[PDB]
């Protein structure tokens, strides 16, 4: 019974297969059929291609050799090369030309996933082309989604050799019937077949992918869309900035790139940004997501002015002075989408664009006290609430499971109302002791959260919604001024407390405000349609953000 | 008796002061003298400039005011402004033109080094142009350097209002009398004149810093060449990234760009390149300063095996790929300097570039052992005292104080002989309990190293030389390989150890090699020549790395 499954690099987990451009090459200079490939090949285990598939050599050094090569072999067929027949342009075409072959990799995700142990065995080459770098994201965003990478180069052997197999039987900790192996190459899957592994000759991936489900009797085929990749907490680098002597803030990093900011909603974490973390990262961004400043590794004092809009902004600068960023795109979500409208107003110089997530932008009524507005919105009752110190952190910490899973719900599957809070004395009056784990949610991740909140609490979050006169006070200063730099408002159609409406009268404020808008999406918007977040963030990002 | 100096941004932190462009912009387009800076001051306290320098208005916002104001004008004088006149285009090269005062900042630094509270006052804007981010930078760069950065937009406050005054004493907890402030504007400086503030009028600097060291009694015109700016450990972003379940890496983050991995030496610490860390930040790079495995916030486990070169390398592409990044500049000092070149031998398509100060390249011999090589120079003795596991330990361990304060010493203070290390029985049996402070440190810069080495002491780091048949044996593979990727070797005249002349060879396996050379500078290279590494590390990162 199947427990592993193998995967070959070049014609499998990434296509057009390298080999196949040579063929393409002989077609389109009119070259004797497989001339190219027999140069390639030349000399079998003793010539130049194997020393650079075992790595006693590097590409740059090869290049000269199957150059030789391609001269003996046109000699022999009585044939002459191009004028300008260069064996370095021919591949690094064929490399940049390559890219991951998707339905293949979203199949060792799904085996992955249901238990089983992947890896990539491939015969490659020490890249030192002067753009390897192509390659080195290529085999940096593969490598990720399987528990080993087998290189020719790097162990000294090389397939079709008995003992790179035997090798990779040891790597896996299996017995060779325990083992599926994919291969384009007839010659390479040879062996495996031959050690008793179940071999699979890759031709087009819509056949390979029959056959592989057929053995392994798990659906990889006409399978629904899978999720954006997640973040396991415990492979990500965890950064730690002092902003002032009792505040450090905690953030999660992963790219290179321009320097994206991810602020959090309440009562979140950096862990609400997992399914954007590697999008983005890959889409070309250094991501830094936040703990914001009374959550998860930041500090969380217990005054409530350390968590007015004016503090909070301000050692989001300091954040970026120790960091060294002149600037960063400032992406926020619920309150973390209110503190980058307000990083747009007061540090312009510092924010290169601004989107938020629900959270419109609505400048301070200066003729209405913030009290008086939130008293005119029923859907707002729940702030009221939040208002004395202690007794909505009695509720929220009491039972921490309860709290998460009663909150993160998607909106066909809502346990609260945000209306009659105060009356009913309580978020939670009318939920149940045990709610049932949304669908948004496993049960590990809402242990993420409970694990979090064990260290400070509800009392740092609470204090962002304790500040509404002082925010008020702050936020009139900024009533003469738009927001000119580049911004976008992102609007979830279900979020019945930040509903798409409120944000309406924002171009009066952001003349050139872009827009997305997620249908079927509740307040948690990350996690309710992660694929289409990544979509609309990368989109403007690439186009607004650079 | 002052203890404070208060300095302003335009026209004495930063020159052309932008005022200046107004008139030199008047003489180019032969426009009536003052024309530009009559438009600019309109209106005065109730003008569209004040409303932007106390931060009512954006300088995007502002932009069309002043071009209203100048068509005002020019009807006024009874003149006609160009065809192509256009505000945005004389501030945007006015700003981008603006670059720092370097010797008002030395003399800013040397003031604050003696005691001196420091401060930049400043009338300035909320820049929201579409080129925001050179002044950010700018303003980045400066602001490091001060106790408080005071901008009238972000207090509605202006000079010269006194109120503005009575903030920047209340900031600065000190009274008039202690205070020196420097202004181009002598209408800016009457304001704190009047208050008993020392003043000083600056035309030209020079002059201005005349005056600023015969008020404050301390030398600031004709003074030695600075040393580069340090790290403060505490102001600095600390990263963690789990590589293997018992192994955490720590280093320390500063700057955005190409990412840029400094390798430190035996026994040192990220510490080890606190000169090079803004320099190469402020150059634009993205710079990750490690505490390499077996120091200070780095796992050391105790096995001798876990600190061969291939694990350690290992390990760093490990370090990459849970960063996210697909490459790294690897820079390196002694150990570090190996490894660095093992990186680029086993891992070209994860190494940018390349560079090492004091360590060559020297292939291993695969016709002796490293024994035998080791044991054929007696400079490299001290190694074979390394070998035993505990005996080395038990003297570096002993007294750190002492251990570094040995060490960390110039070529002309040597206190250590590495010949005959072995027949002495120890590496300071010849060395005072108690020796002298080298001139390279501080007593302050010694006991961070101390502190360093309290949490794991000197076994991970001296495993580091424990496992020569085990490097060699991997070298060997490696043999028939060439490094092609952008190289730098940078030696260090004096150093005894890591001779300039065992580095000759080098471009028979790196051809393209490029070199850096230090005089007089012994083994500790960073420290020892701080300005020169950062000159050359510099230069070679603009033209080779990008
Ligand atoms: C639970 N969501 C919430 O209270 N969000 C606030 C964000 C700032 C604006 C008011 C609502
Ligand atoms: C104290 N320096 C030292 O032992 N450096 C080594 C670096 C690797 C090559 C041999 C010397």
């Amino acid at each position: 019974t199947l427990r592993a499954a193998v995967f070959d690099l070049d014609g499998v987990l990434a296509l057009p297969a390298v080999f196949g451009v040579l063929g393409r090459t002989e077609e389109a200079l009119a070259l004797p059929r497989g001339l190219l490939n027999d140069a390639f090949q030349k000399g079998g285990p003793e010539g130049a291609t194997t020393r650079l598939m075992k790595g006693e050599i590097t590409l740059s050094q090869w290049i000269p050799l199957m150059e030789e090569n391609c001269r003996k072999c046109s000699e022999t067929a009585k044939v002459c090369l191009p004028k300008n027949f260069s064996i370095k342009e021919i591949f690094d075409k064929a490399i940049s030309a390559r890219k991951i072959n998707r339905p293949m990799l979203q199949a060792a995700l799904m085996l992955r996933k249901k238990g089983f142990t992947t890896a990539i065995l491939t015969n490659t080459w020490l890249d030192d082309r002067a753009e390897r770098d192509g390659l080195a994201q290529l085999m940096c965003e593969l490598k990720m989604h399987f528990d080993f990478l087998i290189e020719s180069c790097q162990v000294g052997m090389v397939k079709p050799e008995p003992q790179i197999y035997k090798f990779l039987l040891d790597t896996l900790k299996a017995s060779p019937s325990e083992v599926v192996f994919l291969d384009d190459i007839g010659a390479n899957l040879k062996p495996a077949r031959d050690l008793g592994m179940v071999t699979i000759l890759v031709q087009d991936t819509d056949t390979a992918l029959k056959e592989l489900e057929k053995v392994t009797g798990i659906q990889l085929l006409n399978t629904p869309a899978p999720l954006p990749t997640s973040c396991n907490p415990s492979d990500m680098s965890h950064g730690y900035v002092t902003v002032k002597p009792r505040v450090r803030l905690h953030f999660v990093e992963l790219g290179s790139g321009p320097a994206v900011c991810l602020c959090h909603g309440f009562p979140e974490s950096w862990y609400s940004w997992r399914y954007q973390i590697p999008a983005l990262a890959q889409a070309g961004y250094r991501v830094l997501a936040m703990d914001m400043k009374g959550y998860g590794e930041s500090s969380a004092p217990p005054e409530i002015e350390e968590y007015c809009m004016e503090v909070l902004c301000k050692e989001m600068v300091t954040f970026l002075d120790k960091l060294g960023l002149s600037q960063a795109v400032f992406i926020g979500h619920d309150w973390g989408g209110m503190l980058v409208w307000y990083m747009a107003l007061f540090y312009p110089e510092r924010v290169r664009a601004v989107a938020s997530l629900n959270t419109p932008f609505i400048p301070a009524n200066p003729n209405m006290s913030p009290l008086e507005s939130i008293k005119a919105n029923p859907v707002f009752d729940y702030q009221l609430y939040f208002q004395e110190p202690g007794v909505a952190e009695a509720e929220l910490e009491q039972n921490l499971s309860r709290t998460f899973k009663s909150l993160f719900r998607a909106s066909d599957e809502s346990v609260l109302s945000m209306h009659k809070v105060c009356e009913a004395g309580g978020l939670f009056v009318n939920s149940p002791e045990e709610p049932s784990l949304s669908r948004m949610v496993t049960e590990e991740e809402i242990q993420f959260y409970v694990q979090q909140f064990k260290k400070s609490g509800f009392r740092g979050p609470l204090n962002w919604y304790r500040n509404m006169e002082r925010n008020w006070k702050w936020a009139c200063k900024s009533l003469g001024r738009k927001i000119l730099i580049p911004a976008l408002m992102v609007t979830a159609e279900k979020d019945f407390v930040l509903v798409p409406q409120m944000s309406q009268h924002m171009e009066d404020w952001i003349p050139h405000l872009k827009r997305g808008h997620i249908e079927d999406c509740g307040h948690w918007t990350q996690m309710d349609k992660p694929t289409e977040v990544n979509q609309i963030l990368i989109k403007w990002l690439d186009s607004d953000a650079r």
